[PDB]
Order: C-alpha cells, then structure tokens, then sequence
C-alpha cells in the first residue's frame, strides 16, 4: 500500500503531453511573486495553482528551449532533462518515449551476479562520450565483469569533472552525449547482457548551476552544510521528492539497473520515514529489479536491514588490503595494521569495525556496528576505486605505489576476485594500467581558482584545473596488448572466468567461508556441497611451499589458479594459488 508520491500529469519541469498537445510546464516557488515561462525567446505568464505551484501548457514540443523567469529573473529549470549548452542555459524539452529500447529479455541483475567495473565517461575513451564508451561494451562483456557502475552523469559547470559536482541531477551532462546517446549505451549493454548502474549524488549540489534556492530557499536548511552550500532539506516534501524522483528518472527513463548513492552518512533526515527509506519505497515501486547501494563508511547494517537498500560499499576491506602492500599509514590508514592475520580478521567480519573505538587523529569516536546480519553480496569489495586513486596527491594506482611489485597486484586481484562478496574493479586496473587517475575539475573564474589553490594546500600535486589533469587521465587501450599490462589482463580474464564458472566459487554464504593465516600467509576457505576451494595468497618477502603451510584442515591438492602461472604449489613472495 505505498502510493508513489510522483504522478506524471503533476511533474516539475517541462513534460510532453499526450496527443501531441506540446508541452506541460510546471514549477514550485516559495518566493517569487511574478512567474513566467520563457519559451524559443518568448514569455508566457504561468497559472498560479496554489501551495507555490505554477503551471502551463503550450502546443510546444520535445526539443524546444526553455528557462523560467522568476520576478523577473532568467533562472534555468533545476528539473531540466537536459542542458546543451550547460547549466547556465536554457533546458531543452526531452521525451523519453521517443527511444526505441530492444532490451524487452533483459530483467536486471542481482547483486550476488554483480561484478562491477567503474567507469568514468570523460576518461574512458580518448573522445570520453557514450557513443565511445559503447564501442567498448564487447571488451567488458569478454572480459568477465557484468555490471558498469557510471560515475555521476548530472549535469555540472565546466568541459570535464569527475561528475560530484552535478547541480541539475536530471540533465545528463552535455559533453557526454544527448539523452538518446546515453541510452542507446544502456540499450547496448542489455543487448549484451550486462547490467548499468548510475552514481548519483543525493548528499549534496555542485557550487555551480543549481538554482533551487532561487525557487524555494526551503529546499535547503542552515542546520547542517554541505560541501558546497547550504544542507539539503529531507525534512522538505519537495526536496524529498527532488531525488526520489530523479532515481526514478534514471531506472524508469534511462533503464538503469541500479544507483550508487553517493555519501550515504551526509544524506541527514531526521523525518520519520528517512529519506533512505522513502527512496528504496519510490524505486520499489516502478515493479522492477532495481538496485540500491549505499557508499556508507559507518559500518551499519541498518541500511539493508532497515533501510532496505541492496548493499554498501565497505572501505575497510579495500584499507586493510592497501596497507598490507604499502605500510602507508597517513589519514584513514591509521586505522589498520594490514598483514595476513589482519586481512582474515576483516574478511571473517566483513569490515573490521562493529563498533571498537577508531583512533584516527580528529575522527575518535566508536566505529560501526556488529556485522552478523549482512550477507556476503550485502559488502561490497574492492582493491580500487576513483576516490582510493584519485584521493592521492598524483592519483597513483595501487600498482604504482611505492614498494607495491605487480606480483602482490596480482595477488590482489585474485583475493578480491574469488571472494563471495560483490567485487568492483576500476577502469584499467585489469590491465595494470599505467596512467593514473587524478582530481580534475574545470570551474569558472574565482570557483576554479579556488579549487586549485584548495588542493595546493591540501597536500608538484597536478592543478586539478589544468587540461593536462584530465589528459594524463585517459586510459591507453593500446597498451594492453603488451608486456605487463597483457600478462596482468590474461590474469583479470582466468579470475573472472574462474568466478563465474566454478561450482564453489558460486558459494554466496559467510557461513561457508572462513579465513586464517600462517605467519604471512593468508588463507581463505569456501566449503559448499560442491566441493572445496582455498586461495593462499604470500604476503611475505621470502618463497612459501604450500605443503609448508599450517592449516587446521588438510589443503586440498589441484592447482586451479597461480597468479604467476607456475606449475608447481608454491608461492613466490606477493604471489597467490587457489587449490581444490
Ligand atoms: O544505532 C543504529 C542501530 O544500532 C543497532 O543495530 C546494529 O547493532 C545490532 C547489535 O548491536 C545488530 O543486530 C544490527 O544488525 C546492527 O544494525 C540497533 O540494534 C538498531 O536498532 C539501531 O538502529
Ligand atoms: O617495519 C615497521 C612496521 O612493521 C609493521 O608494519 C609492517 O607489517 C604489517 C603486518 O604486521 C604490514 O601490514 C605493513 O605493511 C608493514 O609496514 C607495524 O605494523 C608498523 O607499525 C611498523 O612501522
Ligand atoms: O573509510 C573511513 C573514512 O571514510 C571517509 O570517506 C570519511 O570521510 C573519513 O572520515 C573516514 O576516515
Ligand atoms: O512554502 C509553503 C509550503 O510549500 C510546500 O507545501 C512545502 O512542502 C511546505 O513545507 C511549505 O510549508
Ligand atoms: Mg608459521
């Protein structure tokens, strides 16, 4: 008996009526005493409706340009599909059921089938747009991974970012493409049978384009911040439905299999439904498979249990794995000693902290939650991802850190990738790629100076606004037809191939795995009615014989996998085996 609050016929923004009438405008403003609608240059006063509302129709139709003039104001549409001429503009009016989507035999995908593979579309490819991302989607299929996790699409100010300063969070970002080409994308990944999922940013706006606070300043509250501006309102119905609303958008309009919410802990709501809640009702409600995650670093499992979302990015994994390479131990490292033992400790919890105290230097506080309740695919695992490159000064990959050799990388790889949790690589880490992936931005005037002399001091680090930055960023596809990168690819392949092929590996339950270490040996055991499978993985400096190595179960004696395509059953230092 949940009632969707959102009905087409009452949608903000501009909507294509039936019968090819043109198109409905409608609008809330708290504020503003007069209230006209500025169509292909020319002004049309709106019908006041009441509770702020405005409202008009005109026989115009999809493609037409608009903005709002509010007291007399030009303000764009914080409801516009689509910004050509970016967030300063005039909105063109889209229709989504214009598309012809073949994808009718594809259902979504669980999240027990995912392996996500994160891409950034400016990056990607040397042109950094949809249509050249989609020339890839065979690659990725052939590969192995099975869903790419996109990062944010919202439109922002600028010719390139990383997307987490979106401001009109239903307008695909321009430089990307049109709305048809980023569903011609999707359509192209169902067609292959792979899923799609979006990063959104419902925590925060961009600094620049986000005109709310022009219709309504009670969208926002001075209670808390953002980053940015002003903290988001979820006490606010028409905040609330701002992203519930645009989650819909992405699943509904653009076929998404799922959203990545980014910085679960800033989205404050203390309403009696959280907003959380209300977003996995909204989604629920369009009658698909639709998945939620929640990038979260707090160690609750309420966001499943309570919340109802899918999942949660767990970083402790990703941490422990980090400083078992590298020793590093500058800001959130701290918190983690790293090592074999280590290693099995937050394997066999899921993350580390449920509820110990965090020592971090000016983040003390009792962290996280027992973890019992979550399930292997509820944590979701990785070895890198944008902020755990991008967060570096040079945006270094793990490989290309100090005193990381690409045999522990490799290693790394095959922990991650045989684990029943729901693993997620980064764009180019299955070929070792040697570009790294740094802070771009591109900010207007004092903004994108501020930005440069932000990350200055923050930390030669690379001018986040400089051309160069976003350059030396792109991923080189040709170079994975070579040497390293080539040998550490045909690795990447094996794993995923082994992941999805092996009857054991299948094993989905934590009851059926179990993990402890020999001295600086790592080992992890899945158990199932299918049979036996154990990764050792050497995280020391010497050779391991695997006969050598004390475990409280007799190891099982086939060699299925060596990271360095050795023979016989011992590990170089760095190097990993899965026997069975
Ligand atoms: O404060 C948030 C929640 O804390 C508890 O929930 C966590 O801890 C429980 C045991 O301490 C677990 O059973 C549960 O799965 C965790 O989410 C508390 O039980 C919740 O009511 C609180 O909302
Ligand atoms: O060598 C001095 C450091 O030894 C430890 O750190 C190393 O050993 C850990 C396993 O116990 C690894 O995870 C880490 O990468 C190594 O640097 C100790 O934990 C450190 O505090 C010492 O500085
Ligand atoms: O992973 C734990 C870390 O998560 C980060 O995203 C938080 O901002 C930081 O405060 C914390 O140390
Ligand atoms: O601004 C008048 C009213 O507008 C809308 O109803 C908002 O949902 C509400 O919270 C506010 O009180
Ligand atoms: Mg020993």
């Amino acid at each position: 008996s949940f009632q969707t609050q959102h009905d087409p016929r009452t949608r903000l923004g501009a909507t294509p009526l039936p019968g090819g009438a043109g198109t409905r405008f409608r609008l809330w403003t708290s504020t503003a005493r007069t209230v006209a609608v500025r169509v292909n240059g020319t002004e049309h006063v709106m019908t006041s409706l009441g509770g702020g509302i405005y409202e008009l129709e005109l026989p115009v139709g999809p493609g037409a340009r608009y903005l709002f003039v509010l007291d007399g104001v030009p303000t764009p549409d914080p409801y516009a599909r689509f910004l050509p001429d970016g967030v300063h503009g005039e909105a063109e009016v889209v229709d989504f059921g214009t598309f012809d989507w073949t994808d009718a035999d594809w259902h979504g995908i669980k999240l027990a089938d995912c392996v996500f593979y994160e891409v950034h579309v400016g990056t990607f490819t040397p042109e950094g747009t949809y249509r050249a991302a989609a020339e890839k989607l065979p690659y990725l299929k052939e590969l192995g991974v099975t869903a790419i996790q996109v990062m944010p699409l919202a439109a922002f100010d600028g010719q390139r970012g990383w997307g987490y300063d979106g401001a009109a969070f239903y307008a695909p970002y321009a430089p990307y493409g049109r709305p048809e080409d980023l569903m011609a994308l999707v359509d192209a990944a169902h067609r292959l049978g792979l899923g799609v999922f979006l990063d959104v940013v419902y925590n925060h706006f961009g600094p620049s384009g986000n005109y709310l606070s022009s219709y309504a300043p009670s969208y926002f509250t001075d209670r808390f911040s953002s980053a940015w501006g002003m903290g988001l309102d979820y006490a606010e119905p028409h905040m609330r439905r701002y992203v519930t609303g645009n989650a819909r958008m992405w699943l509904r309009d653009y076929h998404f299999d799922g959203l990545r919410l980014d910085a679960t802990p800033y989205m404050t709501d203390d309403s009696e439904t959280h907003i959380l809640t209300e977003l996995a009702q909204e989604i629920h409600e369009l009658g698909g498979t639709h998945l939620l995650l929640a990038e979260d670093h707090r160690n609750l499992p309420d966001l499943v249990t309570v919340n109802h979302l899918d999942g949660i990015w767990t970083d402790d994994f990703h941490h422990e794995t980090r400083v078992t390479l590298t020793g590093e131990q500058e800001g959130y490292y701290a918190g983690y000693r790293g090592g074999a033992e280590a290693l099995a400790y937050t394997i066999r919890r899921g993350w580390r902290y449920e509820g110990q105290f965090w020592a971090v230097k000016g983040e003390e506080h009792e962290r996280g939650h027992p973890s019992d309740a979550l399930e292997a695919p509820n944590f979701v695992y990785c070895i890198q991802n944008h902020d755990q490159i991008g967060n570096r000064p040079l945006g270094e990959r793990l490989h290309q850190s100090d005193g990381v050799t690409l045999h522990e990388y490799r290693g790394a790889a095959a922990l991650l990738l045989t684990l029943p949790m729901t693993p997620l690589l980064f764009q180019g880490q299955e070929w070792a790629a040697s570009t790294p992936f740094q802070f771009f931005s591109d900010h207007a005037g004092e903004l994108g100076q501020a930005v440069s002399e932000g990350r200055k001091k923050e930390f030669d680090v690379p001018d986040p606004q400089a051309e160069q930055t976003f350059l030396n960023s792109k991923l080189n596809w040709a170079e994975r037809e070579g040497g390293e990168h080539a040998r550490t690819l045909r690795l990447y392949r094996d794993l995923l191939r082994l992941r999805r092929e092996d009857p054991v590996l299948h094993n989905r339950q934590r009851e059926n795995l179990t993990t402890g270490h020999d001295g600086d040996v790592l080992w992890v055991r899945t158990v199932t009615g299918a049979g036996e499978r154990v990764l050792l993985w050497n995280l020391g400096q010497d050779t391991r014989a695997v006969a050598e190595v004390k475990l409280p179960f007799t190891v099982p004696r086939r060699l299925l996998l060596h990271t360095e395509g050795r023979e016989d059953l011992t590990l170089g230092a760095g190097e990993a085996v899965l026997v069975g």
